[PDB]
């Protein structure tokens, strides 16, 4: 096999990146987030009651309208950081890119307003391992590896900075490989800690000159479904104090005028420094000293077994094109352009 497919992604405000899949015959279209921190596929169901305002406001999958659809009906409940969704399993043909696979996915029938009323996407396509898939359902990239059509057993993410230009490419997933148009130089590869989670070892996090955090090592999940960088409550407090940031209800902020001269934050990964400047981590809506600007960094206490861990989300990926490699169990980073 030597096929590599591409899916264009929409970038909504540098916090939601999502692309299209088609389910059924004829294809029903869904906006989905490709999430390396999870491993199940789901979209909203036609059987989702109106009582779920979130079901009113998203695209629904109608089993009746698809000839390839095969019933299963087994209960499914998926819990994320954002909330819980539930429904049942269905099987059908899913297209992503030029690739068609038969897949088991969740038809969601309970979808809470918090926070799905704020999702610009309809569902999630988990790119994690079967070890994390609820119901041990075979993940879509695993069903794609099976077809043997892919040039290499890897996928990769380019996430762009949101642009006013009507033309800006919001982002791009490649199945089968990486697109040299969106990264410079060569990949630096880091080995997974273990198969089952896209998580690597991290040697420290430094803010400025001083190695402030994770001084004796810690973990980093590379999470394409995460908008921000996240660390544990106790690390983030330390980081935010170092930056003179203020915690609010939904976010952390800084005086907008102060943002540009805030220190770099570096992540020490596979012997190298991955550095994010304040231009990569502050949302500079203005530079006014009477306005507060949000940082693209927050606290998330991810529970064992996968946490405690940092998570490197779009804030980080924006800068570093990311290749997720299943064949060799490793992740490669190169400078995004
Ligand atoms: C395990 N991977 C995801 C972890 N994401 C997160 O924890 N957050 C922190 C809370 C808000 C989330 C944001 O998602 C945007 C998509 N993501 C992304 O475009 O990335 C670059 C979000 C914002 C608003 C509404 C909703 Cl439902 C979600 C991001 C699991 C996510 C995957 C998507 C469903 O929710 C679970
Ligand atoms: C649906 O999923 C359960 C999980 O494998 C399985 O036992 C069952 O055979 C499948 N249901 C049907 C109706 O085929
Ligand atoms: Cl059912
Ligand atoms: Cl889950
Ligand atoms: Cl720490
Ligand atoms: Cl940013």
């Amino acid at each position: 096999g030597n096929t590599t497919s591409s899916v264009i992604l929409t970038n909504y405000m540098d916090t939601q990146y999502y692309g299209e899949i088609g389910i059924g015959t004829p294809p029903q279209t869904f906006k989905v987030v490709f999430d390396t921190g999870s491993s199940n596929v789901w979209v909203p169901s036609s059987k989702c009651s109106r009582l779920y305002t979130a079901c009113v406001y998203h695209k629904l999958f109608d089993a009746s309208d698809s000839s390839s659809y095969k019933h299963n009906g087994t209960e499914l409940t998926l819990r994320y950081s954002t909330g819980t969704v539930s429904g049942f399993l269905s099987q059908d043909i899913i297209t992503v890119g030029g690739i068609t696979v038969t897949q088991m996915f969740g038809e969601v029938t309970e979808m809470p307003a918090l926070p799905f009323m704020l999702a610009e996407f309809d569902g999630v396509v988990g790119m994690g391992f079967i070890e994390q898939a609820i119901g041990r359902v075979t993940p879509i990239f695993d069903n794609i590896i099976s077809q043997g059509v892919l040039k290499e057993d890897v996928f990769s993410f380019y996430y762009n900075r949101d642009s006013e230009n009507s033309q800006s490419l919001g982002g791009q997933i490649v199945l089968g490989g990486s697109d040299p148009q969106h990264y410079e130089g060569n990949f630096h590869y880091i080995n997974l800690i273990k198969t089952g989670v896209w998580q690597i070892q991290m040697k420290g996090v430094s803010v400025g000159s001083s190695t402030l955090l994770c001084e004796d090592g810690c973990l980093a999940l590379v999470d394409t479904g995460a908008s921000y960088i996240s660390g544990s409550t106790s690390s983030i407090e330390k980081l935010m104090e170092a930056l003179g940031a203020k915690k609010r209800l939904f976010d952390y902020v800084v005086k907008c005028n102060e943002g540009p001269t805030l220190p770099d934050i570096s992540f020490h990964l596979g012997g190298k420094e991955y550095t994010l400047t304040s231009a990569d981590y502050v949302f500079q809506e203005s530079y006014s000293s009477k306005k507060l600007c949000t940082l693209a960094i927050h606290a998330m206490d991810i529970p064992p077994p996968t946490g405690p861990t940092w998570a490197l989300g779009a804030t980080f990926i924006r800068k570093f094109y990311t290749e997720f490699d299943r064949r060799n169990n490793r992740i490669g980073f190169a400078l995004a352009r």
